[PDB]
């Protein structure tokens, strides 16, 4: 099982007890967006990230009273239809909001039990995705598929390094393709222990297929209140991309000289086959619409890996 | 009985009947649908060889002027990209797409693929989070029926088509409509089954490699290529990978008898086999722009993946 989180008097995490860190409930988010939780029926805002005034423009404790019906009149009915009670936590709905102060905001919502989790990020206001799709499909074998996938993603994103990281049957990792900027260490061909991506992370990544750390030196922003009023318990944040990254993994990234990290799960036959794993040397917030392109490529690659491995075997 | 293709009509081949359906060489009709234009060019020199007879209307140029230039002169910014995207020996399924600002005809969508030493260039006029929301909705559908229903409803909302069907093949190649979204007043095809010969063997083979085809207007006359044969080979120009390809007259007749003015389908391919089609009808003629068709192409791949995932749970 998991330990209690740090904010509920749980022990500090070390290399001895990696597997037991409750990474899904850090009680905090990354500072490049804002997060609100809300009741499923009433639409009453229960928790907010302390930075919410920056993004939303409203005052701190005035939001706590209001309902989503009031705040988001046009979207609140769509949210009720899109995310009905009993739907999975993996199901997400997105909209673009013309907010007065902050301009265009991306809104991403999902449901966990009776709670709606709302994420707000800045956002902007072509054929590279279609061209990529056809390129992946005409790759003659798994090796070429891997090369095309890493190169495509680097071209779409500008990331300093993009790797395809394949899990062996014992969860040992191997870098089987790599696209990188000139003047970086090559990780191509190297292998890494299973504990670098511990079992609870692997399980989470089988269900929610994208996660990132935008800035490996940025401080997390707590939720207020930290605990969910409904349950007096931790708010599950595993399906929230804004979730704070495990401090252990943030230290690991800094030791590698990485300023920004992102990965996308490749899932084949219900199992985590591998990751499209990205690094940038400097901090880097990839905008939500470009992340959606990588999410699409995750599904396409999942399909193409099966197709290609049927030819291998 | 599987039998090889007849020569096309323009090489003295016989007229097609219900007795010889399967032998129609549907891939080499020598003609296109009138809502776009098509050019062929030599893959190394870029010399323009064939053009649809309507090419002047779309490109705003004299045919003799078009044919007297290379693609290097005609498309100075695209030509190097084409060469890089479509290297010699690449499969004919591989497509490169770009948007052009053409003075006489506004924004054109350019779609290119390579067959041997020939480049085939298709030109069509072109012009928020629905796809992402659809992706997650499809993945959360609890079983195969719910997946089929969400998929048909989603395609109908995106396109406005009068009818959208999920058409599933049985092992004997008969087909059945297993879900549909339809306009009010249309009679249901749900549960109906159809013979294998309605989608003959050469079409099914073609539809396993090239995953989208359409007939924008079921009464429109086809536009010949000029010249009709490829000058490189003095043989027919393969058009199986061109969406502008003229549709079999036999299928056009079938659609007119049903009261269908526009038709479109997307292949659902599972384990290298044609599992089914997303099949769409409109009562009036209807041109879906290339960027909206790309959304349906993505959905085709997602559905292929999800059908495999849902059927694995059904065991
Ligand atoms: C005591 C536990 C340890 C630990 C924990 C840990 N690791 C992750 C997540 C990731 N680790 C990754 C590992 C690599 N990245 C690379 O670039 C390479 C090789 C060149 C490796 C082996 C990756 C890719 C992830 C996923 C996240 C990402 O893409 O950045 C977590 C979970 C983090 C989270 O989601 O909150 C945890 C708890 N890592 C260790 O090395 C030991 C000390
Ligand atoms: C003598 C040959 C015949 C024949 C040939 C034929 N049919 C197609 C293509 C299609 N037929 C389809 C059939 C149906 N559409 C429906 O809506 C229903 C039922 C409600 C059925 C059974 C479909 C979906 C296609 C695919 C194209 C499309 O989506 O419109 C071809 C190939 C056409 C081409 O690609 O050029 C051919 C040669 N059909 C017959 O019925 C017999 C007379």
């Amino acid at each position: 099982p998991f330990f209690p989180p740090l904010y509920l008097g749980g022990p500090e995490i070390t290399t001895e007890n990696c597997e037991r860190e409750p990474i899904h409930i850090p009680g905090s988010i990354q500072p490049h967006g804002a997060l609100l939780t809300a009741d499923g029926h009433s639409g009453e805002v229960l928790q907010m990230s302390l930075n919410a005034a920056t993004f939303l423009g409203q005052e701190p404790t005035v939001l706590r009273g209001q309902t989503l019906a009031a705040l988001l009149p046009e979207q609140w009915p769509a949210l009720q239809a899109a995310l009905p009670p009993g739907c999975p936590d993996a199901l997400q709905y997105r909209a673009t909001l013309d907010w007065p102060a902050a301009g265009h905001l991306s809104l991403t919502v999902h449901r966990v039990g009776e709670l709606l989790i709302l994420e707000f990020e800045p956002t902007e206001a072509p054929h590279a995705l279609r061209n990529a799709m056809f390129a992946l499909e005409s790759a003659p074998n798994l090796r070429a598929l891997a090369e095309v996938a890493t190169q495509t993603v680097r071209e779409l994103t500008g990331f300093d390094r993009v790797m395809l990281y394949k899990f062996a049957p014992d969860a040992t990792g191997e870098v089987i393709a790599e696209a990188r900027r000139e003047g970086l260490h090559a990780f191509l061909g190297h292998r890494f222990p299973a504990s670098d991506i511990p079992a609870q992370a692997r399980a989470l990544y089988t269900r929610h297929l994208l996660r990132l750390t935008a800035d490996t030196r940025a401080a997390a922003v707590p939720l207020d209140p930290v605990l969910n009023p409904q349950t007096n318990a931790p708010t599950p944040l595993g399906g929230a991309v804004l979730r704070a990254t495990s401090p252990m993994h943030m230290q690991y990234l800094r030791n590698m000289g990485v300023g920004s990290s992102l990965s996308v799960s490749v899932v084949v036959g219900g199992q985590l086959w591998g990751l499209i794993a990205c690094h940038h040397q400097t901090p880097y917030v990839l905008p939500p619409d470009l992340r959606t392109t990588l999410e699409y490529l995750g599904r396409l690659l999942s399909l193409q890996v099966q197709v290609k491995e049927a030819l291998e075997h």
